[PDB]
Protein backbone atom coordinates (compact mmCIF):
# COMPACT_ATOMS: atom_id res chain seq x y z
CA UNK A 1 0.00 0.00 0.00
CA UNK A 2 0.89 3.69 -0.06
CA UNK A 3 2.52 3.56 3.39
CA UNK A 4 3.97 0.04 3.22
CA UNK A 5 3.10 -3.05 5.22
CA UNK A 6 5.51 -2.56 8.15
CA UNK A 7 9.18 -1.76 8.46
CA UNK A 8 11.33 -3.60 5.92
CA UNK A 9 14.92 -4.79 5.97
CA UNK A 10 16.92 -3.24 3.13
CA UNK A 11 20.44 -4.39 4.07
CA UNK A 12 21.71 -6.02 7.29
CA UNK A 13 21.10 -3.49 10.04
CA UNK A 14 19.14 -1.06 7.84
CA UNK A 15 15.34 -0.74 7.77
CA UNK A 16 12.81 1.65 6.23
CA UNK A 17 9.34 2.22 7.59
CA UNK A 18 6.56 4.75 8.11
CA UNK A 19 5.98 6.97 11.14
CA UNK A 20 3.80 4.36 12.82
CA UNK A 21 6.43 1.62 12.37
CA UNK A 22 8.90 3.95 14.13
CA UNK A 23 6.77 3.88 17.30
CA UNK A 24 5.86 0.18 17.09
CA UNK A 25 7.58 -1.38 20.10
CA UNK A 26 6.93 -4.87 18.70
CA UNK A 27 8.58 -4.16 15.34
CA UNK A 28 11.44 -2.22 16.94
CA UNK A 29 12.15 -5.04 19.39
CA UNK A 30 11.93 -7.78 16.76
CA UNK A 31 14.31 -5.98 14.38
CA UNK A 32 16.64 -4.92 17.25
CA UNK A 33 16.39 -1.26 16.22
CA UNK A 34 18.63 0.95 18.36
CA UNK A 35 19.04 3.94 15.99
CA UNK A 36 16.28 5.94 14.29
CA UNK A 37 16.81 8.49 11.52
CA UNK A 38 13.57 10.52 11.43
CA UNK A 39 12.70 12.66 8.39
CA UNK A 40 9.26 13.48 9.86
CA UNK A 41 8.34 14.84 13.30
CA UNK A 42 5.45 12.73 14.64
CA UNK A 43 5.02 15.32 17.46
CA UNK A 44 5.42 12.40 19.91
CA UNK A 45 8.16 12.04 22.54
CA UNK A 46 11.27 10.14 21.50
CA UNK A 47 11.43 6.54 22.66
CA UNK A 48 13.83 5.25 25.29
CA UNK A 49 16.72 3.00 24.27
CA UNK A 50 17.16 4.62 20.85
CA UNK A 51 19.72 7.05 19.40
CA UNK A 52 17.91 9.55 17.16
CA UNK A 53 18.94 11.77 14.29
CA UNK A 54 16.04 14.06 13.38
CA UNK A 55 16.02 15.98 10.10
CA UNK A 56 13.50 18.89 9.98
CA UNK A 57 13.08 20.48 0.23
CA UNK A 58 16.88 20.05 0.05
CA UNK A 59 17.93 16.64 1.34
CA UNK A 60 21.36 16.64 -0.35
CA UNK A 61 22.83 18.81 2.41
CA UNK A 62 21.76 16.10 4.90
CA UNK A 63 23.35 13.19 2.98
CA UNK A 64 26.69 13.34 4.82
CA UNK A 65 25.30 13.41 8.37
CA UNK A 66 22.75 10.73 7.46
CA UNK A 67 25.40 8.43 5.98
CA UNK A 68 27.68 8.86 9.01
CA UNK A 69 24.77 8.08 11.36
CA UNK A 70 23.76 4.94 9.46
CA UNK A 71 27.30 3.74 8.82
CA UNK A 72 28.57 4.05 12.39
CA UNK A 73 25.48 2.14 13.58
CA UNK A 74 26.02 -0.66 11.04
CA UNK A 75 29.78 -0.92 11.63
CA UNK A 76 29.04 -1.59 15.32
CA UNK A 77 26.60 -4.38 14.46
CA UNK A 78 23.49 -2.42 15.45
CA UNK A 79 20.33 -1.72 13.44
CA UNK A 80 19.03 1.58 12.13
CA UNK A 81 15.51 2.47 11.03
CA UNK A 82 15.08 5.36 8.60
CA UNK A 83 11.52 6.66 8.47
CA UNK A 84 9.42 9.56 7.26
CA UNK A 85 5.63 9.84 7.04
CA UNK A 86 4.88 7.06 4.53
CA UNK A 87 8.33 5.51 4.10
CA UNK A 88 8.03 6.07 0.34
CA UNK A 89 10.00 9.18 -0.60
CA UNK A 90 12.02 11.08 2.03
CA UNK A 91 13.50 8.15 4.00
CA UNK A 92 13.98 6.21 0.76
CA UNK A 93 16.05 9.06 -0.72
CA UNK A 94 18.41 9.07 2.27
CA UNK A 95 18.81 5.28 2.10
CA UNK A 96 19.49 5.41 -1.66
CA UNK A 97 22.25 7.95 -0.99
CA UNK A 98 23.74 5.61 1.61
CA UNK A 99 23.64 2.59 -0.72
CA UNK A 100 25.28 4.65 -3.49
CA UNK A 101 28.13 5.53 -1.12
CA UNK A 102 28.83 2.01 0.20
CA UNK A 103 28.62 0.41 -3.29
CA UNK A 104 29.43 1.49 -6.85
CA UNK A 105 25.70 1.90 -7.63
CA UNK A 106 24.01 4.80 -9.33
CA UNK A 107 20.70 5.94 -7.91
CA UNK A 108 18.54 3.66 -10.07
CA UNK A 109 20.43 0.52 -9.02
CA UNK A 110 20.21 1.72 -5.42
CA UNK A 111 16.45 2.25 -5.81
CA UNK A 112 16.18 -1.29 -7.16
CA UNK A 113 17.92 -2.44 -3.99
CA UNK A 114 15.46 -0.56 -1.75
CA UNK A 115 12.47 -1.87 -3.73
CA UNK A 116 13.67 -5.46 -3.30
CA UNK A 117 12.96 -4.99 0.41
CA UNK A 118 10.25 -2.29 0.40
CA UNK A 119 8.21 -2.48 -2.78
CA UNK A 120 6.34 0.79 -2.12
CA UNK A 121 9.59 2.80 -2.33
CA UNK A 122 9.17 5.64 -4.85
CA UNK A 123 11.05 8.94 -4.39
CA UNK A 124 9.25 11.91 -5.85
CA UNK A 125 10.69 13.59 -8.93
CA UNK A 126 12.36 16.37 -6.96
CA UNK A 127 14.41 13.81 -5.04
CA UNK A 128 15.18 11.78 -8.16
CA UNK A 129 16.76 14.93 -9.60
CA UNK A 130 18.79 15.52 -6.43
CA UNK A 131 20.00 11.91 -6.61
CA UNK A 132 20.88 12.34 -10.30
CA UNK A 133 22.96 15.40 -9.37
CA UNK A 134 24.50 13.42 -6.49
CA UNK A 135 25.45 10.55 -8.82
CA UNK A 136 27.13 12.89 -11.32
CA UNK A 137 28.85 15.44 -9.09
CA UNK A 138 29.36 14.16 -5.55
CA UNK A 139 29.03 10.42 -4.87
CA UNK A 140 32.65 9.77 -5.87
CA UNK A 141 33.99 12.15 -3.22
CA UNK A 142 31.55 10.69 -0.68
CA UNK A 143 32.93 7.25 -1.54
CA UNK A 144 36.49 8.49 -1.01
CA UNK A 145 35.45 10.22 2.23
CA UNK A 146 33.98 6.94 3.52
CA UNK A 147 37.23 5.12 2.77
CA UNK A 148 39.33 7.78 4.52
CA UNK A 149 37.10 7.80 7.61
CA UNK A 150 36.27 4.09 8.04
CA UNK A 151 38.88 2.24 5.95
Amino acid sequence: GPMGNGMNKILPGLYIGNFKDARDAEQLSKNKVTHILSVHDSARPMLEGVKYLCIPQNLTRHFKESIKFIHECRLRGESCLVHCLAGVSRSVTLVIAYIMTVTDFGWEDALHTVRAGRSCANPDVGFQRQLQEFEKHEVHQYRQWLKEEYG
